[PDB]
C-alpha cells in the first residue's frame, strides 16, 4: 500500500491509493511534562487530553524536531494501514536539508521509502488543473500558516512564491484591529470565529454584525462589544493586499505564453484560507484574470498527494 500524507498546521489527512482520504485527524501531539515524551498523537491525544489524565500537555507542531515528525508520522502511518511507500506533502519554501529530514523521519516512522511533493503542485493535482499538459496553470493555496502561489506546466513548477501571511495571519490582524480600535483583547478562538462568520476580503455589504467578548485592557475585566463586517474587512486589508501581491509577483515572473494561458483558464484557489469571502473577487479585480475557488478546497492537497502516487517516478 502507498500512502499520501498531508501533515497540515491544524489538520492531518492520510490518503491510501484505492480507498482515498482514509484519515482526518488534528495535527496535535500530547507530551508528558515530566517524561518530556510524546504520549499520543492525533485523535489519541485529543482523547487523552479529553479524559484529562493530567501531566500531559497538548501541542501542535504546525510549521521541527526530527523526533516529533517521525513519531507523528509513525502514528498516522500505522493507523491508516508490507511497509508503505509514502508521499509527504511539503511547503514550497522547504530547503533540501529539511526535505531530507522529512524523508528520514518518514522512513524511521515505518516507510520503505519516502518522497516529497510541494503543496502547490499537490493542490493543483487535487483541483484537476492540467498539470501534465504544456499549458500554463496557476494555483493559489492559502492555508493556516502559509500562502503559496505557483504556475505549473508539463508536470513541474515554472515559478512559485510562498508567504507566511495566510489564515492565521487573518486572525491576528482581526485581534490587532480590535486591540487598537476598542482596547479589547480577544483570543484566537473568537478571532477565528469572526473571520469565518463575518470575515471578507472586500465588499462586506450584507455580511452582518457579531457580538464578541474579550478582556478590556484598562480594567482587566470581560467585556462584550459589537463588531461589523466593514471593520473586519478593513482589519484584513493589508493581509489581503499581501496575498494579492504574491499572486502578481508570480505572474510578473511567468513566461508570457504561460501567463496568457492562465488569463484564459483562470486562477484556482485552494485551502481553507481561500474561503475568506470575496477573496476570489478581490484577486480577480486586481489581476484582471478569472479567479475560482476549487470544489473541495480543504481536501485538494491531500487528494493531490494521493494522485501523485500514480506518477511516483517523477518524485523518485
Ligand atoms: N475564512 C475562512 N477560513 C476558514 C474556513 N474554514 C477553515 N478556514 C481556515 O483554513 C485554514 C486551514 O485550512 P487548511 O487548508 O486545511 O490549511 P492547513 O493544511 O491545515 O495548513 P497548511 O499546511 O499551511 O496548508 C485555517 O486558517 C482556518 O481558519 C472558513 O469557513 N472561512
Amino acid at each position: 500500500k502507498d500512502l499520501g500524507i498531508d501533515l497540515g498546521t491544524a489538520n492531518t489527512l492520510v490518503y491510501v491509493k484505492g480507498k482515498g482520504i482514509v484519515l482526518r485527524e488534528p495535527s496535535v501531539v500530547a507530551i508528558q511534562r515530566d517524561t518530556k515524551q510524546i504520549v499520543a498523537v492525533g485523535n489519541e491525544a485529543k482523547n487523552m487530553i479529553g479524559r484529562t489524565p493530567g501531566n500531559i500537555v497538548a501541542l501542535r507542531p504546525m510549521k521541527a524536531d526530527y523526533e516529533t515528525t517521525a513519531t507523528m508520522m509513525k502514528y498516522y502511518i500505522r493507523k491508516a494501514i508490507g511497509k508503505p511507500y509514502v508521499m509527504v506533502c511539503v511547503p514550497y519554501g522547504i530547503t533540501a536539508v529539511e526535505e531530507r529530514a522529512v524523508i528520514d523521519a518518514t522512513r524511521q516512522a515505518g516507510a520503505r521509502d519516502a518522497y516529497t511533493i510541494e503543496e502547490p503542485f499537490a493542490a493543483a493535482i487535487g483541483a484537476n488543473l492540467p498539470v501534465w499538459e504544456p499549458t500554463g496553470s496557476m494555483v493559489v493555496d492559502i492555508g493556516g500558516g502559509t500562502t503559496e502561489v505557483a504556475v505549473i506546466s508539463l508536470g513541474g513548477i515554472v515559478t512559485s512564491q510562498s508567504i507566511r501571511i495566510a489564515g492565521d495571519e487573518m486572525d491576528e490582524a482581526i485581534i490587532q484591529y480590535i486591540r487598537k480600535s476598542y482596547n479589547l483583547m480577544i483570543g484566537e478562538r473568537t478571532a477565528e470565529a469572526i473571520k469565518m462568520e463575518i470575515g471578507s476580503a472586500g465588499n462586506p455589504e450584507g455580511i452582518g454584525n457579531m457580538e464578541i467578548r474579550g478582556r478590556d485592557l484598562l480594567t482587566g475585566l470581560p467585556k462584550t462589544i459589537e463588531i461589523s463586517a466593514e471593520e473586519v474587512a478593513e482589519a484584513l486589508r493589508d493581509t489581503v493586499y499581501a496575498i494579492v501581491e504574491s499572486v502578481k509577483n508570480t505572474l510578473e515572473k511567468t513566461p508570457p505564453e504561460l501567463a496568457a494561458d492562465i488569463m484564459d483558464r483562470g486562477i484556482v484557489l485552494t485551502g481553507g484560507g481561500a474561503l475568506l469571502r470575496n477573496l476570489d473577487k478581490v484577486i480577480s479585480q486586481e489581476t484582471d484574470m478569472p479567479v475560482i475557488v476549487a470544489e473541495n478546497p480543504l481536501d485538494c492537497v491531500a487528494i493531490g498527494t494521493g494522485k501523485a502516487l500514480d506518477h511516483i517516478d517523477l518524485f523518485k
